[PDB]
């Protein structure tokens, strides 16, 4: 599924993104955007053989299991086919375990050169939420 914006914006609050970790709705739209430009099934290998899936991006060789990243870890407990669906909620669980774990949304290279330091609610402007 492709998300439209303010769409995305109140899905992704009402699965408790907003202000989660500190970070405003308008920095994960923004980081959605740039990453997979809203669409849910956005695949892309890395150098290493690793894959990132789904609308945040989510890679393989940490978060999830894809069955040919091998010596990877499984830290979101899920297959990373399950970060493909129209239904966000897996995303959006694992998102908030690697958004926990000391380097907050730097883990999302498009987020640091794209959205942090601007005027991030301007994604969510004129949605209603
Ligand atoms: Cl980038
Ligand atoms: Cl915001
Ligand atoms: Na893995
Ligand atoms: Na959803």
């Amino acid at each position: 599924k492709v998300f439209g914006r303010c769409e995305l914006a109140a899905a992704m609050k009402r699965h408790g993104l907003d202000n989660y970790r500190g970070y405003s709705l308008g920095n994960w739209v923004c980081a959605a955007k740039f990453e997979s430009n809203f669409n849910t099934q956005a695949t892309n290998r890395n150098t290493d053989g690793s894959t990132d899936y789904g609308i945040l991006q989510i890679n393989s060789r940490w978060w999830c299991n894809d069955g040919r990243t091998p010596g990877s870890r499984n830290l979101c407990n899920i297959p990373c086919s399950a970060l493909l669906s129209s239904d966000i909620t897996a995303s959006v669980n694992c998102a908030k375990k690697i958004v926990s774990d000391g380097n907050g949304m730097n883990a999302w290279v498009a987020w640091r050169n794209r959205c942090k330091g601007t005027d991030v609610q301007a994604w969510i402007r004129g949605c209603r939420l």
